[PDB]
């Protein structure tokens, strides 16, 4: 199951194939669309409100060449840090292992129509 | 004012230039998107709720080669709920009357991809 949907000026790809975080990139990158990047409250909530009650990955992960966390691509929204990767739920986002099987949410930005 | 948005697989355009219904014809075509065609409530509401409180046109209108009302084609439309003219959209509902009235447009294309 891999439907897509658009809200505001962005479209999303909700892969429903519970794999380790590094699974989105793989899919998403393959589906030529970056893994999601929750850019604002308006959005963040949209995904939860939209999304089906479950563990959803997002582009936020931990880097070593940086003590911080970041989206594959750099945002108007912010951060407790440790390590791992973050999942998005209908309740809130939150971290943990990237090797834990989950669902994706890629998302491309729109520039036209 | 001409901003756009996308809900579901459809992207819209909301023109803020109060003109005659035959105005979208011009505007939307000018923007390469059909005047909007409200396929259903899920969508309809989204337009009403999302749309700012105002009279907004929609692809629905009284045709010649018919006695009926159409948009561009024919879809999971149904409501022959209320004679002639054109129909506007308000945060409350849709409704008919003259097309020569200074209103706003809602162009709305469909999508087939993502890009």
């Amino acid at each position: 199951v891999k439907y897509w949907f658009c809200y505001g000026t962005k479209c999303y790809y909700f892969i429903m194939n519970k794999t380790t975080w590094s699974g989105c990139k793989a899919n998403c990158q393959h589906y030529s669309v970056p893994i999601v990047k929750i850019e604002d409250e308006d959005e963040l909530k949209f995904l939860q409100r939209h999304v089906i009650p479950e563990g959803y990955w997002i582009g936020l992960s931990y880097d070593k060449k940086k003590k911080e966390w970041a989206w594959i691509d750099n945002k108007f929204d912010m951060k407790f840090k440790s390590r791992g990767c973050v999942f998005l739920s209908k309740a809130r986002i939150e971290d943990t292992d990237c090797n834990i099987p989950y669902y994706c949410i890629c998302g491309k930005k729109l520039d036209k129509f």
